[PDB]
């Protein structure tokens, strides 16, 4: 049972009631008790659990290989909830370039409760160990990550993390499930921000959480239920739904994404290349034993500011929008948009050069994409 | 105008656009960019906005006499979003009865940040001067209380927190904008589980905040972006809906109220009686002085937990069931269902005994409302 | 029991399996077979069958005192389903004052099918037996009418079709079942434009249809199946949904319609006023003995075209849109936007006139709203 | 520009005045003019226009090559729409294998009206010219049809109609405006029950119709006007939604259909295969030279209903239901499911043997599918 079957056939996600080929939207707040305590299908408040959340949240669960899943309003509300696992006291170490997002949640909010930090390079596990004290208590981990698409070793950070007593967490977004399964590498908890490619198409905001851990699986509830950011059932349907085609999409994009990096190599404008297909990428062969696949985000330097600007301006098939997973391939200037706060000399520091363009690669033809970029760098 | 007229016209919640008299669902997760950081509309990120949650954050500032507006997936969501504005080593103060859900919350999760709880009976708001430590930060207040509708002084409690520097919330859901206002009365906050009155149609799970306060805008803003516990937009255009009929529906519910009331209180099997209206009830003086109105939850006391699980089985209309604020009347015993998480012997101390019943009176009719739930008490 | 519980309780609008309290959306087309021919609750294609759209048939059919509902894409669609009860040569005879699509659909595509169709006052019941042929099949009347609010006698019109064997169809829009009930009068089908009251928030088009004769419930089912007009599962929640509230708006909406009448008719910019409910209207009577309520939409005879522009300029709670039954209470003036299909010489023969102002009163306050339509007509 | 390119950025698809990337769902009846007759972008009222559906409707109409599209609440109210086209006394000439429920409509519907019917096997373009009368006014044309797959000759049969005076319409439902594109071979309108591969995940009933012609669009849209089964916002989303990653499924279920029709042709208990990828099959060079690609629906005969039966239970991939186009295979039995009322010594004349079996292809793992069917034949 391949994975482009076990998309359509794994998880349950029809309606075993009616029989509907498809998860019934349960837009409801409760459900009648037959007597106190006594409820029919196990619902009781939809906070608590809603069925089609449960859908969505099981296929999560079957798609990572993990036993329970979880579903909340945004990605970000995902990593908060499993952030909030640990105690003021408490250690956790992230990779040091990780999404603005996470930075921001992790240093402007739990560090107020007593949370302490340590950011990593974690492109050599050892700096892991270096950082490890005994209040530690989680590892965090994107692999590859934003923008630059550093790759870090999913199965020595699970070693390390059972050795010391750690809570491992991979935030799986830029791989999805068809690619690449931390769970299946010893790592404890595996996140998603379901607004990409898993939602794939630019409609649904949600994060999705899978582990195998009895124990961490019902502290995961807990939260859930006490904090309340849980995803709503409409979007989880459609999460359902994008979900189906994930493999599919996923493949034509890597198709491209193969084509257009032959092309980045080959052109004169562009300087250097950031993604793991590369056999020259830091991890290239860690990542190609932790995954079977790649993620369409593709970085590339171009000489300065104005030639970002121009190739924006001179692709017909690239869309300058923030996120990335979509139909649509989206592009961006990262020394811009996301990393704009930071100052220019220490994002040259960074990697974050004046002319990094950060792609987000779609699912329309390859020859139109690879064709298209390469007419706007012989603009410049 | 009136507040008939205010559900109507109040807030955004028609299309500039087409000219559509309903809010637009924006089922969307990103939004095109004309110039690299220039928005259409001030959109770029759903998380960060939609202009269908900025529709009901609209309708929610406006009915609450407010300046800001915020969606989260529940009410419990919001809850957790105020909390974060206080700090390791902050205590709060919240009165003594409370929803069991923001319990388990206070209790259970943000002690373990290091945020210090008290609760408190505000019923005599000068108990909580004394309870004013001086890390002290925020005051919490639900009035009337679930269950047992336990009334605040909001205007008080508001001038204390004034004069300590005190963050002032009032947790309006019981009471609705329709007839309770807390930011006119000097709140700094004002929150509802939408998923209660507001939505109105047992369907959606959602809560709202709304403040005049910029400062504290701006950081619940941050907060809701940093931690991602927003209303989808599906979600969002149900709730405006509700609001809609939100006047129509209390002023039934109220008719109705009034009747049961008298007939729960000549009523045999019937022994105490929990409601703001009665001239009896606890600072029924001060209801009268800060609402136009009643809230539809009624607690009242039968002999033993049995006698209620026959009561329930003998009514025709009333529904056993989690929640309130439904157009179905609801009844259940908060003790085995909504306040378990609450300790038992608190609960016996406060009195919410094992038998005692909680209604939500519904929008069916109020002959019927009383006659069933008289016949059922004749049962006993 | 009562009007106002029945709306709540009565028809299917709660889950079976899981015990949710309001209907599922089942957004499905085909449904799993456990053998050739062994569906699990009936359903086998959504153009057949859909729960979410049953759970709305199974309420127009309860709330209409008939056995079977339908749900249509259009109160358009429903009319042209039971008109395709007919063959060619078949004559049907309507009303005099009809909505203006009802007109256009049955004069300039019907005809077309070699169906015939004579409009006739009924307001005279005799003139039906006047006008009926010998290849009369059908008689079909709105009361009150569009937009002149004709009234037609209800048992009459059914005792007369029983004795020639035509089909009796009334088209309820304007009155909702919550006032009258054809089908209890002898009548054969009931029809609605539920765009209108029944959803209630401008937020729907759909049609619904209710009927107790076992044979043109099969001969409805076979058209609906195999023409395929029929409502989507979420329209058909949206229309649940705001069936629930239809008693209090309707009555809110009365309310409002007493004292704006008055007004109209000791308003000096005012002319003719047409309303059931006006003593001097024609068949005032019929209605009170046919009805326990009257319908929000009002007509009224201003000076000019322009005095009816400067009206709607004038008015701040009127809103200049198409259709009616909302929430928000709507302006128009049928000879310029509603009827503009019914020829010119007709509309000024019948009165439809270019100053003839309709109004459909919402759900605001009653002040506001007669203040508001005052304080614009002192403009003129 | 290729087709998967066109897919995601053909038609109008994003909001002009947010920027967002996804149609906004206009889940709304009626729009604010700002004088009569003067609207702000065109709307009205919904049954006559709705941003949502004129996306979607301007999605097909791209896809197709067309100018004007059309959405409706089924692929049957597409057909009928179109059929409206005629008057009493007009004749129409279809191909003698159409689909179930366009043979019931045009035979116990549209006949009832005066419109005259010819069914001819049109897999010889002259049968049309033999049944050709001088009150002709239509050709329409499945192709390939259900469920044996007979291929017509398009541009053939738009010459004859061309040559004729006729109104042709090819019913492209099997193929999809990925492969097969009618209006470019001079067929005068186009139509898919979107039910099928366009919506793609078995949640959607809908019809779509596509034409070049001015004067028949301005037909086309008075009759969906007039008699209103139009296609709701919500629907119309989720088409378009679906849509995008059509021809990504399409060219998986392409590459399973050619190894699954290799698996059958090699195996003994298959006697025949339906298919126009093989090259025996009836008027493959026509389908070859009018499409690029071949609808996903196989049919093969196996030696009786038994072995029909056994079939079904042996697979573990393919699941018994009604409709085709899905992300799931299905499979069926036309002699005991859609030809059932038809008897069998007639259905053995017409090619339905007891033992042919129809599936429809998904987007499941290629071997997956081949092997789970080759080891059910086995069982035989
Ligand atoms: C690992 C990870 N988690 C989380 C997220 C975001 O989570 P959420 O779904 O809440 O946006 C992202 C991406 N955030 O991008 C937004 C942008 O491109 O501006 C991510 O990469
Ligand atoms: C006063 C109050 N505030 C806040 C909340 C939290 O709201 P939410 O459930 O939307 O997260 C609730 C939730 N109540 O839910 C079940 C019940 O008591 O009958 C509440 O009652
Ligand atoms: C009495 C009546 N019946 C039937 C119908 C047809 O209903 P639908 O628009 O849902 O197809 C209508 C549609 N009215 O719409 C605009 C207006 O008159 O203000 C109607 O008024
Ligand atoms: C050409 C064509 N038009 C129309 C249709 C059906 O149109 P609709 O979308 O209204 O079902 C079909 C398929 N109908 O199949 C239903 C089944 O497999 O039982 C079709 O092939
Ligand atoms: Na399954
Ligand atoms: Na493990
Ligand atoms: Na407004
Ligand atoms: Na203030
Ligand atoms: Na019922
Ligand atoms: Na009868
Ligand atoms: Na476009
Ligand atoms: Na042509």
């Amino acid at each position: 049972s391949n994975k482009k079957t076990k998309l359509i056939h794994g998880g349950h996600t029809t309606d075993d009631y009616t029989g509907a080929v498809t998860t019934p939207i349960y837009q409801t707040s409760t459900y009648l008790q037959d007597d106190i305590g006594d409820l029919r299908q196990g619902y009781e408040y939809s906070r608590t659990a809603n069925p089609t959340r449960s859908s969505v949240e099981s296929v999560i669960a079957t798609l990572e290989n993990g036993k329970h899943g979880f579903a909340f309003s945004s990605g970000v509300a995902a990593i908060s909830a499993v952030v909030m696992l640990l105690d003021k006291g408490d250690h956790i170490i992230l990779n040091s370039d990780v999404y603005g997002g996470t930075y921001r949640a992790l240093t402007k909010v739990f560090t107020r409760f007593g949370i302490e930090v340590d950011f990593v390079d974690t492109t050599h596990t050892d700096s892991i160990v270096q950082a490890i004290r005994p209040t530690t208590k989680m590892l965090f981990i994107e692999t590859p990550s934003n923008p630059l698409l550093r790759v870090t070793d999913i199965k020595k950070s699970a070693e390390i993390a059972k050795e010391h007593g750690l809570i491992s967490v991979v935030d799986n977004t830029f791989m999805t499930p068809y690619y690449q399964n931390p769970l299946d590498l010893g790592i404890d908890i595996v996140l998603h921000s379901a607004t990409k490619y898993l939602g794939g198409h630019s409609d649904v905001v949600a994060g999705l959480v899978a582990t195998s851990d009895d124990k961490l699986a019902e502290r995961l509830a807990f939260i859930s239920n006490s904090t309340g950011g849980i995803l709503g059932p409409q979007d989880s349907y459609l999460l359902v739904r994008g979900i189906k085609t994930l493999g599919l999409r996923m493949e034509q994009i890597n198709r491209s994404v193969i084509e257009i990096i032959k092309m980045l190599q080959a052109h004169p404008a562009v300087q250097q290349v950031f993604h793991p297909s590369i056999e020259s990428h830091l991890n290239h062969d860690v990542h190609m034993a932790q995954a079977d696949g790649h993620t369409g985000v593709i970085a590339f330097e171009v000489k300065n500011t104005e030639s970002a600007k121009q190739l924006i301006k001179a692709t017909s098939y690239y869309t300058l929008a923030e996120s990335l997973g979509a139909v649509e391939s989206l592009i961006s200037v990262p020394a811009l948009m996301t990393h704009a706060s930071i100052p220019a000399d220490i994002r040259a520091k960074e990697g974050i050069t004046d002319g990094l363009v950060r792609i987000s690669v779609g699912i329309e033809d390859t020859e139109d994409l690879v064709d298209d970029l390469k007419q706007a760098l012989d603009t410049l």
